[PDB]
């Protein structure tokens, strides 16, 4: 099994799988254990010294987690991956390992709300300078770069607007002018099936596994993906010391299980979303549809440059404010009123009347997060059913 | 009911249990879910705006985790608790939530290794200043206090030799010297069954639930306990943003399950360890035994004031060095060669040839570790079997 | 949610889902509990009397299991379903509830090996008469029917030959002549996505959920599906008393999770199998391919009569005996040498050198289970990878 | 090691543990897998042909389940054991594996309800003949023996009133009267910590592990224990074909976890129940208490011969009837209204208004159930709290 030459599905299914060498179990065993047994004091000493392979203690590493790490690194085309007990855990642990007091970060002004809060209010308590910029005007990006800029943090498509960012072109410019700077890309919305930021110049990829990679709405987990040199530091410092964000081995087993169908779900998510997006664009209550697959969309061709599929997140604005948005939220029958995304169940959320949250009213005016903006996570249901349900709720405001 | 007034076991078994109101199931359901459903758009807005309690999303809170949080707070006598995905996660999230660049921490110079690394190499990287002190020398502690000291961090009994710290004296001291200073006490080795730092004047208690609280060697998890106001910031800042240290609902279920027998397990751990410590002190291969229950122990009296039982951790020094520790390790048959503790299986490590193998013999003497020190977590087995196994191993190094 | 009018995927995803009315959890909670609490002695007495709804004790019923039961009944078009701790558990419990000492069974002579053993050696220890017949010659079927025939048991397509059986036409004839007789159909190989035997005249459907319905090779479970009147007896007698085959609530949660992608997996299983079957039919080491989707296949048009898709099990005979079969089993690199079926991983098994098992050498001569017969469970991998691996192993015997 | 020679707790904790040979993990891995991989086509043929041990497919056997099977066999002193997906599953699979149409069973007339239903209404439907007897009257037992009697089925102590059966006398009798007869003893209420029927001459022991063996109210499971030769047929016939009663590897993991504290839990269950039984007998609302540890108990001496401890089940009759039982049930605040037993939470049921509500007052008198009988499973709470809660409930019916 020189797995790396094979298809995506084969890699998702068989990649990183070591095998139960003692009983021959087909399925990955759940090594639900806190600690590990040494055969000798010498073997222990050598595991602690780095001389020998093998396991010590589940905060430091666990066989079930190792497999899903190796599987995702393989899918992203990265040397190494670390799995964490949440997406924010993988992001924080990566940021802690890469930065120190006095370093500087350039971030996108359009981010997942808790990433913005981590950057805006968290890292800045601890001596890290942060500048939020429009990643669509590279001159703005290039002028934010200071001699001590260590991370450029980007998310594409961006939660909640689906704004797309030229990964190759920011990476090139940053790498030309700041040789010490990492380019981080949050690839949650895409998964490696749709977008592989490491092939476009990114140095570090982060995911909320809570979303598409697990895919079943029963796991909180994250990953960081990148060079072995740096991921090793994320494991031995960001996770071991700074965050203690240890994925439960049972949760790792569930991510492995969900990744068995990652190819099939992303294909179905996206075919559903494209039908839904076209419906929304033609409905009389809708003013603007935000979707990478619509030719009307501002970042359509940047999406076509980086994304195999337009994805399965849709945002749209109703004619009418928050009030018409609330009316739709409160009368869908198949769509589920919840945050998160990437589940079998279609999810709908209305930042304007709920999570407008970690941003101030002004700070999301800058990012383009209007009231009346609805965000839709298109599920795996039959598309006619999703559309019928959206249609009945939208007809209420016509 | 008056659950606060009941016995300890009644509290461990029944405390924090909200109940399954839809189907009445006896066991706490595993709410293995990432997200939650809102009844209206406005309900979700109220919950995100702090105007209303209720669930939103498991990184911010989960019903299974809430239950074990409520149960441990009740046992510690604290107002609130947060469970994290590891001991270090609960420690780091608490420290992050109380500190900022420009703050100062006073810490014991005798701590769990990874706690020490986080303090010495981690927080100092981010503008926090840390002074390490010998907590036995109260005058040396009061001297290290600065006006920006925001955390005094203690661990008692501590690694690797079970040094005990006078919780009430130092906190009484710290509190009248600086009104804004949190006193942290790591209470892993004791659990609330043996020691309750908050009633001794501590502000925040941290736990590695990986050890005795879960007690079954199948969970990595942590807790912090204290005032509702601070724990809310540990949840909404330290967990939500800074660490992402989210316990799996499954792991919280297992911790709940493990806590049903905490009273019973702590009693047996301590009964066994008292017998093992007596035997080790009388054995000819053994130079010194560190056990709070032995009247030879330097902090015997102070431990007898703070701890309901002398615990079940044991450190002892062999007459000998690395080669001696290696032989004992490589010949125990019931005890298990493994780091960690608080397990039903008796665990044993020899740091000089194992955990502290990478360091030099001199650096290991800077960490309190002789070449003959052995650390012992006494399990739930029959004491005669534990002792017999230790006896034949140690007899191999008697001259 | 009048769910029954919606698409298959929507039903698989949302069907049977009650909802967490206390905390609003999206995912089904795991009610991992032995017993349930009464609010009053009166409420207890009424639950035991049948007067009140609600739960008593997990052998009698469990909320997590109730949901996957209701979900599968909805997909099959049956009134009720019971989930069991194995496929054999659902089959035995159904058979125990329907039969008594002195009743008679007509069964197909081509069956899953342990079903044959249950019928041939198990029920006959306990006074049940059993006659094994060729379900392809209805005159043979009709002549086996005795006045005391109570079950006609059939499996289509049959493990291991994939022989197809006219469900509508046996059901009609049996129902005309033996008004007291149940028609059981094992629908494991198809799932309700491909075949709905209750719509063709069957009275009872059984599944090994261990295979496609769970789909992830980490669960042993079964179902019976049928009229409420009879399923209620299976629950209160077959499961409660005769087998004690109680699905663990955690396993039920895993089946629910696997059914979220049942539509997507069956589509992918079958498109893969059709490509593999055509490859096998053209390879010089292969003498005969057994696959419903091949026009060469004996039961092609009976398959087209009953099956939306030709399925994803393939059997084939090599030119050469067991010896060439073993050579292929021992040199595949991506296919996994294991029994079971319906997993993400392609599985290959060689009854001739392994499980030829519960049949005698003669009894499978009658059913058509030759040596040199290989059975293939086509997985979810990329088809080129599955075919490349089969090709290299088969080339060894050319 | 000489695990057979060690103490009980050492056996419960370490017994049957094969070990994770690939990674050395301390906890038993959850082998949550349906199927297994063969190294060659011929290896799979050897395993299906009984020529070779090893795994095939989880309905035939799973490594997590094997471990808990080995552990329980060791505790009972039996050769082998099979775990099933419920108590009834292990009972039914054993009975199926030993009987056939034309066989005869002698059973106690005082059994667990669903066991009785299976015997009286289930097996008789399939040509098996069943005679129910009073096992206290040895002459009535020997009289019901027939040449085709293949099972003598016992349960001691039994529902609902804790009748004790002389295991060694009846089995000694049965064995010299009929050489091919299996003696079954249901050992649920005791566990191997208290009673071991195989050393008293029984052939097969059955368990509902749902009760004390798991002990945490989150598993439905069963066991049968006995000679390797019979248990192999229970596995390869009774489980594989006749019942399909396959334990989830996850459930087996939980039973293993629960058994780490079995010794500790049985001690506390019994200490608490002895205090609860004394209090109940002295209480004015209580007519009679059925407890093996009370010298008033009809089978006190026989129980003292067979049982290491008097157990933790308690039946008692109220001075009163259905209306009295209802009031007590509807006013306990710590005890839980629920069927089942062997849980860390104290459980209580009043059969006349609850489990046996569907039957008439006369049929319930045919089942040993007065209108004032209450069944009590004493938990792991503090005894004062259990008693206080029972006291205020019972005081509501004192004249
Ligand atoms: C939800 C989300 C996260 C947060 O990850 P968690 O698993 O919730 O900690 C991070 N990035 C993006 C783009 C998200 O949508
Ligand atoms: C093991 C330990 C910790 C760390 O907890 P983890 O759960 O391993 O992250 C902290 N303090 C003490 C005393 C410990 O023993
Ligand atoms: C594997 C199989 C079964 C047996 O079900 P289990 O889940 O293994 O008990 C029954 N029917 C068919 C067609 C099978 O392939
Ligand atoms: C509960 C019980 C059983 C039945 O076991 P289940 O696991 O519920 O199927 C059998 N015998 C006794 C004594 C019991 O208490
Ligand atoms: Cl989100
Ligand atoms: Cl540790
Ligand atoms: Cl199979
Ligand atoms: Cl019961
Ligand atoms: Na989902
Ligand atoms: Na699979």
């Amino acid at each position: 099994e020189n797995i790396k030459k094979m298809g995506f599905a084969t890699k998702a299914i068989h990649g990183g799988h070591i095998g139960d060498k003692q009983f021959g179990s087909l399925a990955t065993p759940i090594y639900q254990t806190s600690t590990f047994i040494f055969d000798s004091a010498e073997q222990g000493g050598r595991r602690f010294a780095g001389e020998e392979s093998g396991y010590i203690y589940s905060r430091l590493g666990n066989p079930t987690s190792t497999e899903v790490e190796n599987k995702l690194a393989l899918l992203e085309g990265g040397e190494a991956a670390v799995v964490a007990a949440s997406g924010m855990g993988a992001i924080a642990a990566s940021l802690w390992s890469a930065l120190k007091s006095g370093d500087h970060v350039v971030a996108s002004d359009t981010l997942y709300g808790c990433t913005f809060a981590l950057l805006n209010h968290g890292l800045t308590r601890y001596g890290v300078e942060v500048t939020f910029v429009d990643v669509s005007n590279l001159d703005e990006v290039k002028n934010a770069l200071k001699p001590n800029t260590k991370v450029v943090y980007l998310e594409t498509p961006a939660n909640p607007t689906l704004k797309v960012t030229d990964i190759r072109k920011i990476s090139n410019m940053v790498h030309e002018s700041n040789k010490e700077c990492f380019v981080f890309v949050d690839n949650t919305f895409c998964t490696p099936y749709i977008q592989r930021p490491l092939e476009l110049g990114a140095d570090v990829v982060v995911h909320s596994a809570t979303k598409y990679l697990n895919g079943h709405g029963d796991v909180i987990a994250g990953f960081a993906v990148g060079k072995e040199e740096f991921i090793n530091q994320v494991k031995l410092f960001g996770i071991k010391d700074m965050t203690g964000s240890v994925t439960g081995p049972f949760e790792s087993f569930l991510i492995i299980r969900g990744m068995k169908t990652l190819q099939l779900r992303m294909e179905k998510h996206c075919k559903n979303a494209m039908e839904v997006a076209k419906f929304l664009e033609s409905h009389p209550a809708v003013e603007k549809v935000y979707y990478p697959g619509l030719e009307s969309f501002k970042y359509y061709q940047l999406a076509r440059e980086q994304m195999k599929l337009p994805g399965a997140m849709i945002s749209f604005e109703l004619k009418g404010g928050v009030e018409e948005g609330k009316i739709v939220m409160n009368n869908v029958k198949l769509a589920t009123l919840a945050v998160s995304l990437g589940d079998s169940e279609t999810l709908i959320q209305h930042p304007a009347s709920m999570t407008h949250s970690p941003y101030t009213a002004e700070e999301r005016k800058a990012a383009g997060i209007s009231d009346g903006l609805v965000r839709l996570s298109v599920g795996l249901e039959d598309a006619e059913d999703i559309i019928d349900d959206l249609k009945q709720a939208l007809d209420l405001i016509v």
